[PDB]
């Protein structure tokens, strides 16, 4: 019942571990199997594979955690975590490291209030002591955000004539640690992972641009996909796994909502990423600025990432706060497809006065803006207070001058989100069983790298008729519930 | 009864100003006068004056405003200002620009209550209703910081969902305008001055750096300097006016408290700057952050400066927070004077990374931290919001980019307060009428400059014992009221 042949239009997330799955079944190893990008992995006179500087993987450091609301996602990363502490992160590929998990207002223990952020921390308080071993009095809480500066070295930011509110009703920011959560050097982990299935030698890597499906002339299945330069490349299933441009593959506009956001870098000296590191520096969650930074990462530079669109969204109904659809958002996308520049990401140019030079330069003002923000409140030396905060007696110049340093560097990258945030692997209903979509990762995807491949071959397999596939023993998600989740959004179609 | 020779050390405000006033007074045409300073203002090759960078004049902008409290100094700078808008001015060395005077606290209508930084504000308020023609009519007031962000065409900070607050007594950004205020090139102007003495005639200046008072065998009257290379300049009357030195050639720790501080420079494109002018674009003080703003100036930056650490008593004051005396203040001055770097200002170094390369990096810490906010505050797109302010729909992306641009320029420059604030114009008591001292200029002294000189020349002349000079008609305040102000503080002697 299974296919005879294959063609992967992208060598990322979806479509790298597809790749290396098939590579370690048996059954597939006289079949022919073709990963088709648009990038070169293996340039000449390169040592080893590159990564794709373009790709939405493409960063020295992803965040992997785990302690998401309980559901398939729940359990899913919890197995992903098993192989990035084991052959996945081997030669520093994966970094342990504390989390703090934070937004404001009142305490965290307080039930959940309207309007307030910190009731996306509440309900990852509540799950997490469910998981960790000791429960509630072995999770760490962090409830105020003076408690937030001491916990990092640094001053208290509260003025001293004004006293301290002992009110737990009151506002401020509130959080927990979690100290099983980590990052990834996600592009190291593509370039190792691809350098692994080029020795298995089971899969046959093409450089090349996918144009256009190819569909048979009853136009009931298709047959393969069409080149820019005008190969044509058949098999009995073609699987869409582009990333942000898999709607423009597709001839979908609605399937996805793509759109880029903005990353930043400030470097470190070695003193300096010492001294973090010697203090146990966590990767920092404010959910209430829409702000993480991990690091100091093998660079020793400190890294700001943005809540996505749909990331505030889930953080603002959490408080009871509606949020209106994303402007320019879903088929609105189509009218960018020409450009070779949409849905491609990487570095970002930056003009003489220092401004993001780039198409997009009012995209990113607010999430700069944003960084700078958490930067002060947590590392300078007044948090966001004025000059009522005195104690200039009171003050550690090593975070001051993080605090006040140019990013140096900025990089450019695409979201591709569904509308219930859940990916989307299954086949199209309409050409029967012989094109397979395997994209929608949101802002989420990176950390199930190891084993989406896997739990994407057996829905490949099931939903063909064959039921014998179940997926091993009992591990949760099932492979019917994992099909419902990931189940084709027909909406669209009719 | 007036002396017959004049040793004048320093070219700056008070120094180059007595210069000045002496070469209009016919007085002396026949007497000598000799006006010493470090720089060299006039090096060869070079096309008319250059102003000496390090000197606490040095600045391509200085506010003048005179809606100070009722006093002295309130009548002396509006005499100053009949001269900026006249000659001092002219060929563009003054400009006009409105004012926006704000703080932290209820209502500005709302009487003063205790803790609340508006309460600086609201005495200035106050007092520019009773001064300007109409009284509080004719005053624009802005009462929120959402009023005051629409007064620069930016968009509203509060977040939506929130209701805006009705009560007067709640804390926000208060503000008003005032019409009659401006800046002046503050370096451009000592050149012109300088010129101007020059073409007089009626002065010998001298390129040298002062090391020693000399004094008699009896020690009871000064005879002249001694310079590091070994000259030495006699007169009958010899006039300390060193700016930041004056403590230490005068020989008194605890004449003066000075220390530095850092002023930072965000340059603008010739589109951004003419935009802003178009806007009318204010001077902008906040004293909750201890920042004021200035330009787009004559290089279309815009300067911003901070609040020095005497200033930010009164405001605190005002507001009945006392502040301890500044660290390392006064006396403590004496053993950085051997270091030639200690009361020398102007460019500061920047590192790799950005940071200041200085060997007051410490201090610098502060002033940067605040500008920052100042701008977000002002200019970026939330204010200091987080995610529960949404809009994205609205911005103005000019201000963002200018409130996420780095500080091109940072230079330095050092205040010399002194106890009361009070300038110290008068005669060193232990040597007769030998020793003159025009020092103290504290934060606020460079607008003085068209009438310091004249104002300086009668205390000389009447604390002699002669009665005669009165100054003229009915300016006030009087010559008597004058000489008490900055009397010689003689708690330092005994
Ligand atoms: C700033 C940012 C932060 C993120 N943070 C996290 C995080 O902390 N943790 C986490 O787990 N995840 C995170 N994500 C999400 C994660 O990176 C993505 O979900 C993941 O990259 C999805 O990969 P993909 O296979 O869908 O596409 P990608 O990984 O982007 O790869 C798609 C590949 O398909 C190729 N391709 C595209 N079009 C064509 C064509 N026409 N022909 C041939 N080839 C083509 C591309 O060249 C590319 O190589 C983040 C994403 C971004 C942008
Ligand atoms: C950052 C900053 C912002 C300010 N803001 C304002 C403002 O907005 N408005 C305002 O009105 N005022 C302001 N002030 C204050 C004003 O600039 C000063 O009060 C003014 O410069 C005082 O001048 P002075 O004559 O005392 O000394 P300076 O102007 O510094 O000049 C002193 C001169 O004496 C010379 N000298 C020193 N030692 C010796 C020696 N041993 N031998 C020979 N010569 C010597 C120096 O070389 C120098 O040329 C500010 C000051 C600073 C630092």
């Amino acid at each position: 019942s299974i296919p005879n042949s294959f063609i992967i239009v992208g060598s990322g997330v979806f479509g790298l571990s597809l790749a290396y799955a098939l590579s370690l079944d048996d059954r597939f190893a006289d079949k022919k199997i073709i990963l088709v990008d648009r990038w070169n992995f293996e340039p000449p006179n390169a040592t080893g594979s590159v990564h794709n500087p373009a790709a939405a993987n493409a960063d020295t450091s992803r965040v992997i955690r785990r302690d998401y609301p309980h559901g398939p996602y729940a359990s899913l990363a919890l197995e992903a975590m098993k192989h990035w502490r084991g052959k996945f992160g081997e030669n520093n590929r994966y970094v342990n490291q504390r989390l703090l998990f934070s937004g404001e207002g009142s305490s965290l223990t307080t039930p959940p209030k309207a309007l307030e952020t910190v009731n996306y921390i509440k309900k990852a308080y509540a799950i997490s002591c469910e998981l960790t071993p000791g429960g509630r009095d072995a999770v760490q809480v962090l409830d105020s955000l003076d408690e937030v500066r001491a916990f990092l070295g640094n001053t208290p930011s509260h003025p001293p004539h004004l006293p301290v509110n002992k009110d737990p009703a009151a506002r401020d920011l509130r959080g927990y640690v979690s100290n099983d959560c980590g990052w990834a050097d996600a592009g190291a982990s593509i370039e190792w992972l691809r350098q692994e299935v080029l020795r298995l030698g089971r899969v046959e890597c093409v450089v090349g641009e996918v144009e256009s499906l190819v569909y048979s002339d009853d136009q009931r299945a298709v047959k393969g996909v069409k080149l820019v330069d005008g190969k044509v490349l058949t098999a009995e299933l073609t699987v869409i796994a582009a990333g942000a441009r898999s709607s423009h593959i597709l001839g979908i506009p609605k399937l996805c909502d793509v759109y880029s956001e903005f990353v930043a870098y400030i470097q470190l000296t070695k003193e300096e990423a010492d001294e973090l590191r010697r203090r146990q520096w966590p990767i920092l969650v404010n959910c209430h600025r829409g702000v993480f930074a991990v690091g100091p990462d093998h660079d020793n530079c400190l890294k700001f990432g943005h809540f996505s669109y749909s990331g505030i969204v889930d953080v603002l109904r959490e408080a009871s706060i509606q949020v209106p659809t994303r402007p320019d958002g879903w088929e609105a996308q189509q009218k960018y497809w020409s450009d070779p520049r949409f849905a491609f990401g990487g570095e970002v140019k930056v003009s003489a006065l220092g401004d993001v030079d780039d198409y997009e330069n009012p995209a990113a003002q607010r999430a700069l803006a944003d960084y700078r923000l958490f930067l002060l409140e947590l590392l300078g030396p007044t948090g966001l207070q004025g000059v009522d905060t005195l104690g200039l007696d009171q003050s550690d110049n090593l975070l001051n001058n993080i605090a006040n340093r140019p990013f140096t560097r900025v990089r450019k990258c695409w979201y591709n989100d569904t509308p219930a945030l859940d990916f989307v692997v299954d086949y199209h209903p309409s050409y029967g069983k012989t094109l397979f979509v395997a994209t929608g990762g949101c802002d989420h995807a990176f950390k199930f790298l190891p084993i989406i491949g896997e739990k994407t071959l057996a829905l490949i397999l099931r939903n063909r008729g064959d039921s014998a596939v179940s997926l091993p023993a009992g591990v949760e998600p099932s492979l019917e519930e994992l099909s419902e989740l990931w189940r084709f959004p027909v909406e669209l179609l009719q």
